């Protein structure tokens, strides 16, 4: 399937064990699509504060669409000292991985994979 379901943890910025997927792009896109598939990924909102808490390259999922089954449909850009690997609509978070942190919020999105 070139779309997936996912229910993503949302995180607090401060409970997050692990900042980031890794130290390139290229890295991170990849290691960010493992952790979806495998079901390890979290997602920290973004608001005033919280990206200079997490690791650089960043991966975003962004709005691709304007919901079927109430999924958001989303895809992947990367972020590396001010440049983005990608283009797509509004972000809705930034993704970490998920090493057991307790979420606040699970937010419904359709990945395209």
């Amino acid at each position: 399937k070139t779309h997936v379901q996912l229910s993503l943890p949302v995180l607090q910025v401060r409970d997050v064990l692990v900042r980031g997927f890794g130290d390139s792009v290229e890295e991170v896109l990849s290691e960010a699509r493992q952790h979806l598939k495998d079901g390890t990924c979290g997602l920290v909102e973004v608001e005033k504060g919280v990206l200079p808490q997490l690791e650089q390259p960043y991966v975003f999922i962004k709005r691709s669409d304007a919901a079927p089954h109430g999924h958001v449909m989303v895809e992947l850009v990367a972020e590396l000292e001010g440049i983005q690997y990608g283009r797509s609509g509004e972000t809705l978070g930034v993704l970490v991985p998920h090493v057991g942190e307790i979420p606040v919020a699970y937010r419904k999105v359709l990945l395209r994979k």
